[PDB]
């Protein structure tokens, strides 16, 4: 089973490009880092900063989670972020996905020893 | 029992400011807007357009929502918005929030006739 760590960095980091720069990134991304299995992952940010600096938003500021608990942090700067959103004409096998780029901070579930990223819960 | 349009316009809709214009707009807006009664609510964001100017959004670009649904929206430009999430130093009965400013995309969840928002998703 994959540690939620892990799970953080395939599903959410992609230090190996400052940006997005096509339409075409979130087809090609959600499908390599095997987010298209059995169905189409709806919603999906990727992060364009080295893994240290999302790392380093676990001691950052703390804030609420959407959902209520309070081992959240928010990232001091904004960051260059991807957020890749199913289409109409999406349809498992051939899924779809709109590429928007922008720079916003973002906001982590922090878990463990190491203290680290566990889950992306929203930008600002 | 709140319609669910209105819910999300007493949730979601500052018209009358064009932006947060300091530390303290989320602890007022989230007493005064009844996010705090038994509870404080941990994250809400508000948006700083028209009424009008967000329910044109359901009929802007359809997108996937976190949950999987099919019926959000992606607003074609970006809005001025300030997302409200407790801090550290927050307990009920004395709601303490960070308030971030921001120009972003939004996405909300849109239902009814007419079809209007029922739910604020995500900013991107
Ligand atoms: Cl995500
Ligand atoms: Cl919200």
């Amino acid at each position: 089973k994959e540690t939620a760590a892990a799970k953080f960095e395939r599903q959410h980091m992609d230090s190996s490009t400052s940006a997005a720069s096509s339409s075409n990134y979130c087809n090609q991304m959600m499908k390599s880092r095997n987010l298209t299995k059995d169905r189409c992952k709806p919603v999906n940010t990727f992060v364009h900063e080295s893994l240290a600096d999302v790392q380093a938003v676990c001691s950052q500021k703390n804030v609420a989670c959407k959902n209520g608990q309070t081992n959240c942090y928010q990232s001091y700067s904004t960051m260059s972020i991807t957020d890749c959103r199913e289409t109409g004409s999406s349809k498992y096998p051939n899924c779809a996905y709109k590429t928007t780029q922008a720079n916003k901070h973002i906001i982590v579930a922090c878990e463990g020893n190491p203290y680290v990223p566990v889950h992306f819960d929203a930008s600002v």
